[PDB]
């Protein structure tokens, strides 16, 4: 919605932590569903957060039905689960819609 980048697949979700792990930029990942209600109400802010730091952290989007592959081994329980991964791991994590923390996290990790 404002940079977000959509994963689709195992092979994409690898080239997208890769491209972290290259360009050194931390990333922070959006697990959601369609049958979501909170996911819904948050997505407008993670949309807008991706426009605010367009160039600092890289955004990606995971609908954990359409890739359970993905959603499986990032062991995702409740939604939505935000991630951020840092040099190819995992490095923090956010359960919930929380607006203000999620505004805490990705400043956190966008001021390095």
């Amino acid at each position: 919605g404002g940079s977000v980048i959509v994963i689709d697949s195992k092979a994409a979700w690898d080239a997208q932590l890769a491209k972290g792990k290259e360009e050194h930029k931390p990333i922070v990942v959006a697990f959601t569903a369609t049958w979501c209600g909170p996911c819904k109400m948050i997505a407008p802010l993670f949309e807008t957060l991706s426009n605010d730091y367009a160039g600092k952290v890289i955004f990606l989007k995971v609908d954990v039905d359409a890739v359970a592959a993905v959603a499986e081994a990032a062991g995702i329980t409740a939604m939505p689960t935000f991630h951020v991964y840092k040099d190819g791991v995992k490095a923090d994590d956010l359960v919930g819609a929380s607006q203000d923390k999620l505004k805490a996290l990705v400043a956190k990790h966008a001021a390095a």
